[PDB]
């Protein structure tokens, strides 16, 4: 269901800006940050720009006291253009060209990630400017083994590169908190091993993103989700500083998509609605994020008919919902997507030269 | 994108390296000679079929001008495509607009440029053309998954167009992209033959046009039928039509795909679980987005091609584990900065690229326009 008031907002917004739209609610950006902040106390929260690098999200979060997690030069430029102080940032891409390192340092970001010795060697030129987080895994793509992590920290001593601590990411939309618990335990044992091996003790644990949000099925409330995480962290020496890199949790619930029916046809028993947004645009996450969004219509009346929701492109792969029960809709009627904030517009293409959903900032 | 109006084999290795020198990496090298060669190969394979290049696969202004000078026509699907051809001086009578489902604005934008051939495949769409009955002529698109009406439904659309005073130019179909079996076209042509006759026997206006769509195949990693042999049973089928009927086709991939060569460079590398992982500056959110949207597989090589061959992984630049372009590819040892080369990289590649992570898109370098 959508409230009468949510319906009014969506409808007003379409009058003024047209369709397709992404309604960004700054109050939910705030609501989500504070909830995570409350759920994970004494963890510094570095918003990952990646899922939604919108300048209004950045301004809204900066004003809340949030920090920031950067992966590229584009993202550095973004934070900089919004006057985010570089001491509030970390750079988390584990594989960087010399220029990527330079671009971030020039701005003032001096925390970086390594998970291999080839990348550690890139830092010999910059050893007086940086402190590194070593990313572990214990999915195939990034992170070194606990054992390799030691090799790297050791070599970083010989080379005089400062190691700030360890990081990991257990995966996006992690619905089981125990994964974090297991990872935190491991990182503790590695941190122990570093110390009585003669090496400089590690000051930081960066526990990543992956905190989950509600899509078509409901997930555990954040307080309950982070409870065993907090208990795991309490075993670390309270001289170890903890960060996180939330993306999805903050941005996902703050965006509602609005698409309109361009046209329609009966095909093999079903009504096909062809929307002005789809898999090459805001629903790109159906392809890249294996996503499934709650979909709704303003129109609720009459019988529900087996339906197909198709995207604007001529492509067959451009189908949003293969089989969905919907009221009979007219050309121009609206289709609403919830939890449309993360890995949606970010992963949009320009295929067919269809225009991208325009993002509207509300309660700014 | 930018053009060079100026300046694997010995020669290809040289141009690749000097482009990387001049422009950086990743790059897409567009050869307008191959754009011409493919246009001409297809033109020869289908005598007397008017080829309307589908912009969708590679909506590149250089490709458009190159093709306009060759005598090609154009297949448009959107206002952005309309704007592209209009800015390159394409006359509006060389174009058709083949998107079956259109907002009123999509009709008016095409009409303002002067494109007056559109596609319909249902009566809801037909009805959007009442305001334009003096201006348009329509192709009725048949299917034999997402678009196209049945042969029976098409007759309804054609009878109703009459009652409403809307001209039907003809019939169209698209059998699917990368069709490897020409008999799909053949069967579709035979059916359109029948539908066109039924229209005459019902005493409706005779259809003037058959549009056989695109889908002509190219070589990726598996050899396809040479275009001449592929098109032979198609020509046979078309020769059974009244010599009155104008035949159109909407080639995209066949013309653009072989014309582009991708160049990526190794940003970094690690041995992970018995394989060397190379992280490239292009991947599935970039030029290799076809691996994802086009179910694609491209020939890949290296300029190195040298000594001991090691089981490797080619990963894109993004921190996403989905972004891997090849697993367990046997490559020689590469240093960072070394080049990984993709072939047949022209269609449904850069056109479906994203700005994810704000990673910079490959720059397209246009060679040999004039
Ligand atoms: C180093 C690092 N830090 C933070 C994030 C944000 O994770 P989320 O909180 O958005 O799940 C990510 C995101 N990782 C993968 C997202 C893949 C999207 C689905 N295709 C990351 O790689
Ligand atoms: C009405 C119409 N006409 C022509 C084309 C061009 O087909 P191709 O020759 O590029 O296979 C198309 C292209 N369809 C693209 C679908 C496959 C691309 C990968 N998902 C089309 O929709």
């Amino acid at each position: 269901v959508l409230s009468a008031e949510e319906i009014h907002l969506i409808e007003a917004s379409v009058e003024q800006f047209g369709a397709p739209l992404l309604l960004l609610d700054c109050d939910v950006i705030r609501q989500q940050y504070r909830a995570l902040k409350n759920a994970l106390p004494n963890v510094t929260l570095h918003y990952a720009l990646k899922p939604l690098p919108h300048p209004v999200v950045v301004r809204t979060l900066l004003a809340e006291g949030a920090s920031f997690d950067l992966a590229t030069t584009g993202e550095v430029e973004l934070v900089a253009s919004e006057g985010v102080p570089a001491d509030l940032t970390i750079h988390t891409h584990p594989i960087k060209r010399d220029a990527d390192i330079r671009d971030a340092l020039a701005y003032g970001c001096n925390v970086f990630v390594v998970d291999n010795l080839n990348e550690l060697e890139k830092f010999k030129a910059y050893r007086d400017d940086v402190e590194l987080l070593v990313r572990l895994s214990f999915s195939k793509k990034f992170g070194c083994s606990p054992e390799q992590a030691l090799v790297i920290i050791e070599t970083a001593k010989e080379w005089n590169i400062r190691i700030k601590g360890l990081s990991f990411h257990v995966g996006s939309q992690t619905t089981n908190p125990n994964k974090y618990v297991e990872a935190i335990h491991t990182c503790r044992h590695v941190m122990e091993q570093v110390v009585e091996r003669g090496l400089p003790a590690l000051s930081t644990l960066d526990i990543g993103g992956g905190f989950p949000v509600n899509y078509t099925q409901q997930v555990m409330p954040i307080d309950q989700f982070c409870a065993p995480i907090n208990e795991a962290l309490s075993l670390l020496p309270e001289t170890v500083h903890v960060l996180a890199e939330p993306g999805r949790f903050i941005c996902a619930p703050a965006v509602t998509s609005v698409a309109s029916v361009m046209g329609q046809a009966e095909r093999e028993g079903q009504i096909w609605y062809y929307l002005d947004d789809g898999i090459y645009g805001s629903f790109s996450g159906l392809m890249f994020d294996d996503a499934r969004y709650p979909l709704t219509t303003i129109k609720q009346g009459g019988e529900l008919i087996p339906s197909v929701l198709s995207g604007p492109t001529c492509d067959s792969v451009d189908v949003i919902a293969e089989n969905i029960l919907l009221p009979k809709l007219n050309n121009g009627d609206l289709v609403i997507g919830r939890t449309m904030g993360a890995y949606t517009s970010a992963t949009a293409t320009d295929f067919n030269f269809f225009k991208r959903a325009q993002t509207i900032a509300l309660n700014e």
